[PDB]
């Protein structure tokens, strides 16, 4: 019941109380485990009672004022306004506090180290797509910083009924275009050929080639979506080349600096933030493995290993894994030879560890994703492939939702 998650590197141990203060549920039961299902699974006045309660008693726990005068007040002045309202608005305090902390809860996250080093941009005054888009190139300038990279993120107005959603239909704030092609193929990021064509259809006009930074469509109290083009000065891009291989500019590859989640819901107290827009710098792999060399992705270790000079006939000569290293000693180098923040897969997991440490010790834990902490290469000489991980779901916390287009009640 406080249970022990082990290092199998190092022999430390760790207990984990913090999982009790776990509410959700994980989709593994006590016969079969989830832990490797990708996306495992309106809002009543009095589930929101608890929730609001349960969060308020977090929060002035926090500022060393638990059960106080304040608090007190405040707990009877949120049930007044979910009796009045049948729903409740946070104070700006009680905003950045939940948004920090659904990242310190997101289990799925390497880079939690800098959670409480969090930007948060109160944008529930927000009324019309413009408005969102407004914010969101701020936001975009903020956290770019001139590639001093700054976390952050936008918080566009709580949902209401259900059908007055704030959106953004992008999956990410900066995404490169994805175009299929009349020989069946595919140019740009085959990730967003849907998105790429629902800009289209809502007209936009496609420079269809690589690197085409995608039109931010957004969404506005439930309204249909409309496009913006982010100010392509605001999109700051590294040109990937490699410290050895001069023939890498040839590829003519390139990334964006920023990492802008931007499909995510952040829940509050009970409150849903179903467009909450958050961004902060990447880890090299994420590029340099999965973006670059995922087969249904960009799918670059074809030519890699060609102009590596690389035995490609036989599975077993690992050419496939000499081509990704490569790749990434080529992102990361380009990213810091530019001044733009960028981390290294050993560096942001020893972090991690440290910063599992410190919330095992000051927290009692520190709910964690093994299947998605681990890097996607080089895993086992990373620290934290042998760190023993407890995965709960804790709240405040970024859930997934479905895809505005297949929810949407168009007109
Ligand atoms: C500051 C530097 C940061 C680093 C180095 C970092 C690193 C990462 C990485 C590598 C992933 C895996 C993404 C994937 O594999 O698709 C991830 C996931 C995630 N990050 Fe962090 N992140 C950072 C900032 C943030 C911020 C500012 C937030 C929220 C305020 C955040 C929240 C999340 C969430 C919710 C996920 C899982 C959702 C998903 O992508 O499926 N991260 N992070
Ligand atoms: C399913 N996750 C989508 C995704 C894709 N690319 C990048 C990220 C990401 C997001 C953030 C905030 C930081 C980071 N270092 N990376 C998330
Ligand atoms: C099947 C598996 O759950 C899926 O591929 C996961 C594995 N771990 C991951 N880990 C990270 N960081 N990102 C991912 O997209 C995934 N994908
Ligand atoms: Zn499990």
């Amino acid at each position: 019941r406080f249970l022990k998650v082990k290092n199998w590197e190092t022999d430390v141990v760790l207990t984990d109380t913090l999982h009790l203060k776990s509410t959700l549920e994980t989709g593994c039961t006590e016969h079969i485990c989830m832990g490797s299902i990708m996306l495992p699974s309106v809002a009543t006045k009095d589930q929101l009672f608890p929730l609001a309660k349960e969060f308020l008693d977090q929060y002035y726990s926090s500022i060393k004022r638990f059960g106080s005068k304040a608090h007190m007040d405040r707990l009877e002045e949120v049930n007044k306004e979910i009796e009045s309202t049948s729903t409740y608005q946070l104070k700006d305090t009680e905003l950045i506090y939940g948004a920090k902390h659904a990242w310190r809860n997101a289990s799925r996250c390497v880079g939690r180290i800098q959670w409480s080093k969090l930007q948060v941009f109160d944008a529930r005054d927000c009324t019309t797509a413009h408005g969102m888009f407004n914010y969101i190139c701020n936001h975009v300038k903020y956290a770019t910083n001139k590639g001093n990279l700054r976390s952050a993120i936008t918080i566009f107005p709580q949902r209401t009924d259900g059908k007055h959603d704030f959106r953004v239909w992008n999956s990410q704030l900066i995404r490169y275009a994805g175009y299929k092609q009349p020989d069946g193929s595919t140019l740009g990021d085959p990730a967003n050929v849907q998105f790429t064509e629902i800009c289209i259809q809502q007209g936009w006009k496609a420079p269809r080639g690589r690197f085409d930074v995608l039109p931010l469509l957004l969404q506005a109290n439930g309204n249909d979506p409309e496009l913006f083009q982010i100010p392509p000065e605001l999109v700051l891009e590294v040109p990937i080349r490699h410290p050895k291989f001069d023939w890498f500019k040839d590829l003519g590859l390139k990334w964006y600096g920023l990492p802008a989640v931007s499909n995510m819901l952040l829940e509050i107290g009970g409150l849903e933030f179903s467009a909450c827009p958050f961004s902060g710098w990447y880890m090299g792999t994420e590029i340099g493995v999965r973006d670059y060399c995922d087969n249904s992705r960009y799918n670059i270790l074809e030519e890699v290993a060609k102009k590596m000079d690389l035995d490609m006939r036989k599975t077993s000569s690992l050419w496939k894994d000499q081509a990704l290293v490569e790749i990434n000693i080529a992102v990361l180098y380009s990213f810091q030879s530019d001044k733009v923040t960028i981390v290294d897969h050993h560096s942001a997991t020893e972090s991690f560890i440290k910063h599992m440490e410190n919330e095992y010790r000051c927290r009692g834990g520190c709910p964690a994703d093994w299947v998605w902490i681990v890097p996607p290469m080089s895993g086992s000489i990373t620290p934290v492939f042998h760190q023993e991980m407890l995965n709960y779901r804790l709240t405040p916390s970024f859930e997934y939702q479905p895809d505005p287009w297949n929810t949407h009640v168009w007109k």
